[PDB]
């Protein structure tokens, strides 16, 4: 969907679910269960836009302007207006597109369990981190979806209600001792400056802006205006994506894919520190995400009573991914070396694969006899556990939720 967008790559699902593994047999869909990140949306603010206009403005009247950056004031206009029209922080239209598609995808790929909750008659869950906004909107999309497919299902799917500690633990009590590691750890605050004075990004930002100015121009300006325009432009090229439904406004013209992929890197490097994994042995990055990991569990085990349908969660991209470092999901499954810091060369870590726009992880519960079942989803990807769970059979992408229990400590056995 975009190649240097790290944590603004729109979301795109990662297998066909025609070649999911089926499940073993006499074992049917009972319960699945969701978290996802808001779908794509706008920035949330657009001062960078403004900056880029007002130096644009300047270096017209000193006919300082590269050829195509005669185009970069006219286009940049239209992006700011359709910016401004969908709303700064608010969802897109490819946003809509992308939790459609996630319900399309879940009712296609379950219909067995959405007609076990119309004959049961039992509630599909929504919970959401706040009450307005884009993440509203993201269940909006997808739980609307659901019941202009299935209007059967739509009296059965429950009002949003709020849980801030399971959906928004970064900023409540839950991420205390988080932030206050951001505020004043010594290591990360090193390594955070090590990384913004990685050699480079002096010469990707004349490089991007290059496209637009003269040289002579590129060199009147501060350096630290250099830097701070090109991260704007780079920004705004990289949240392009998200509002292809809105538009195309070609800003690749305007950043060279070199400099793209510096600052994607610079980017995820700061990100796998802030939010990811991030140092050998510590989890103060992500323990708070034990809260939302235990209700993956909590629901599941809860299927059994019978009283829950499905249960869908919305939230941002600072619970996913500490979800995903929590359980080592693929690509948050190494720790950085604090002698040798995050790179693309020796990390798989990466914003658009552990975290694009509406990244989400699902489960679903299947049964036979009293024997209860789990299959991951991620990224709508199937992906086996943490390799200490055993899976049901060599090789399979479904496990014993007692495993499950047992390999992440909950049960002995």
């Amino acid at each position: 969907t975009a190649q240097y967008s790290t944590s603004k790559t729109p979301y795109s699902p990662q297998q066909d679910i025609r070649t999911y593994q089926p499940p073993p047999p006499g074992f049917t869909a009972v319960f699945t269960e969701l978290v996802s990140r808001h779908g794509s949306r706008t920035p949330t603010k657009i001062d960078g836009a403004d900056l880029l206009l007002q130096l644009w403005a300047k270096a017209r009247d000193e006919s300082e302007l590269t050829s195509a950056g005669q185009d970069f004031g006219p286009t940049m206009e239209s992006y700011r207006a359709a910016i401004q029209k969908v709303g700064l922080g608010q969802e897109t239209g490819r946003g809509r597109q992308e939790l459609q598609g996630m319900a399309d995808r879940m009712q296609r790929r379950l219909p067995e369990l959405f007609e076990k909750i119309k004959k049961d008659a039992t509630p599909i869950a929504v919970v959401l981190s706040q009450q307005t906004g884009r993440i509203a909107d993201t269940a909006k999309f997808f739980t609307a979806r659901l019941g202009a497919t299935d209007p059967a299902l739509a009296p059965l799917i429950q009002q949003p209600v709020v849980d801030q500690d399971l959906l928004y633990f970064h900023k409540t009590e839950r991420g205390k001792a988080y932030r206050d590691y951001l505020e004043n750890d010594q290591r990360y605050q090193e390594t955070v400056k090590r990384i913004k004075n990685r050699d480079g990004t002096r010469e990707a930002a004349t490089d991007i802006l290059k496209t637009i100015f003269t040289p002579a121009f590129v060199e009147r300006m501060e350096p630290s205006a250099v830097t701070k325009a090109a991260q704007a432009l780079y920004d705004l090229d990289a949240i392009a994506p998200d509002l292809s439904v809105e538009g195309n406004w070609h800003l690749d013209r305007f950043v060279p894919r070199h400099a793209a992929a510096w600052f994607a890197s610079i980017d995820d490097a700061k990100s796998f520190y802030k939010k990811g994994p991030g140092f050998e042995g510590s989890d103060i990055t992500f323990a708070m995400a034990s809260i939302l990991l235990d209700d993956f569990f909590k629901q599941a085990e809860a299927a059994r009573a019978g009283k829950l349908g499905a249960d869908l969660r919305f939230t941002h991209a600072e619970e996913i991914i500490p979800l995903a470092a929590l359980m080592q999901l693929p690509g948050s499954e190494k720790q950085a070396d604090p002698d040798e810091d995050y790179t693309y060369a020796n990390n798989p870590w990466r914003g658009a694969s552990v975290s694009p726009m509406a990244a989400n992880l699902q489960w679903d519960i299947y049964r036979n006899g009293t024997t209860y079942l789990v299959r991951m989803l991620y990224q709508e990807k199937e992906i086996p556990f943490k390799p200490d769970c055993t899976p049901f059979t060599p090789g399979s992408h479904y496990y014993r939720l007692d495993e499950l229990s047992r390999c992440f400590g909950r049960t002995a056995r």
